Order: C-alpha cells, then structure tokens, then sequence
RNA sequence: AUUAAGACAUUCGUGAGUGAUUUAUUUCCAUGAAGUGGCGU
C-alpha cells in the first residue's frame, strides 16, 4: 500500500468479506523511495519470456477483439467481477447495491502471444486503464 | 463497509415385535442269607 498525509495504519483484527472472515493484519514499513509496482514485477521476474505477456492479475479490456487482433494466441481464461457499490452517505445496513455490470477479466496465469513487434501496442492497450492498474488490476510481466 | 449481513443439520421417533433351555436317555449292571456242627468207641 501507498499512503499520503500519513495515517498510521495500525495492526488490528480486520474483515475481508464473507460470513465474518477474520484476518490478522501486520503492517510492515518499507523504504519510501520505492514504488511497489516494480517490487511486484521483481517478484515475478522469474517467469518472463520474450515472446509472452504473462497475466499476473485479472486483466480487463473493453474490446477483446482488438487484443485478439494484436496477438498470435490467447492462452487465457475468464474470471467474473462484481463489486459492492457504496458511497460515503450510504445505508451500510441494508441490501448492498452491487455493481451495475458483471465484468469479465482474464485469469492470473493467462498468456498473450503477440506477433512480431506490436508488444508496445498491447502494453499501451493494457495500461490505458489507470484506475484498474492503481487498484491492483491489469498487472503483467 | 469489502458479490456483504442474518440462520445450532434441526423437529418428530422405546432396539422393538415373534420365540418354554427344550429334545433323546431305565440308577442300572455283577452278586447264593449263606457256612460249619461239637461233645463220652
């Protein structure tokens, strides 16, 4: 996590969804001169091949036809996404308004086999969603 | 505030009903209530 206007995220007992699921949160501080993205990619470096694009986190594309047109193969799988939509001034104690759309993301482990060149083009297509990339989605190696 | 929250695998339910420890088997086999007379040729 990256936090600004420092709020000291303390260790405590948390909930991570699903019939009162309890987890022990341990908060460890790391050097501030470090972005977490290339830390994750350094962890994933041992799975890289020049001809591939390993999908590390679920990846959403508004048009999979374009992505198919930019590759020789899509050795991929489908995952489903539906989010609980709640604002600040929300009930929090009633029926939860779940996401208006079920979204189909790729599966971690999917590989996109691009053609000659066009790797930068598929990278640009994948990275155009910045909210998703910041949230932890559409991460590849 | 997170495809969340809430929910005892629980209620009812006799290990119970039918059923002789009964059938077959000689307390029997062998066996003398018997032996001897004694006293003065």
């Amino acid at each position: 996590i990256t936090l600004s206007g420092e709020s000291e995220l303390s260790s405590d007992i948390i909930q991570l969804g699903g019939q009162r699921s309890v987890f022990r949160m341990e908060v460890e501080s790391i050097e501030e001169n470090s972005d977490i993205q290339e830390k994750y990619q350094t962890a994933a470096q041992f799975l890289t091949q020049s001809d591939r694009l390993l999908i590390l986190s679920p990846t959403y594309v508004d048009n999979l036809k374009e992505l198919s047109a930019l590759c020789n193969f899509m050795w991929s799988d489908s995952i489903v996404f539906r989010n609980i939509q709640t604002t600040n001034a929300s009930n929090f104690y009633g029926k939860p308004i779940k996401s208006s759309s079920k979204y189909h993301f790729l599966k971690p482990g999917s590989v996109l086999y691009f053609k000659q060149g066009k790797r930068k083009e598929v990278e640009k297509l994948l990275m155009d969603y910045t909210y998703l990339r910041l949230s932890g989605y559409n991460i590849y190696i």
